[PDB]
């Protein structure tokens, strides 16, 4: 499950650390996670950074992994 040279020397600054570090990744996907962001919610985000079709794809897997493990939250109030 990894990603090709080219796709991650062209990704985000921001991800291209997500896709090197686990706890880098671990942090953000966190903070998607109670943001309260879908699955839906990060593709869109992550569209909207301009990003690969590879790269979307690399990262969906992992907050989908991250989302079934450790749950998704139902807002407060």
């Amino acid at each position: 499950r990894a990603l090709d040279r080219s796709i991650v020397k062209n990704l985000p600054e921001q991800f291209k650390n997500m896709y090197k570090y686990p706890s880098k990744m671990d942090n953000v996907l966190e903070s998607w996670r109670t943001g309260l962001q879908s699955v839906d919610d990060a593709v869109m985000y992550m569209k909207s950074l301009g990003m690969d079709f590879d790269a979307i794809s690399h990262f969906v897997d992992a907050y989908r992994k991250h989302i079934n493990k450790k749950g998704l939250p139902y807002a407060a109030a």
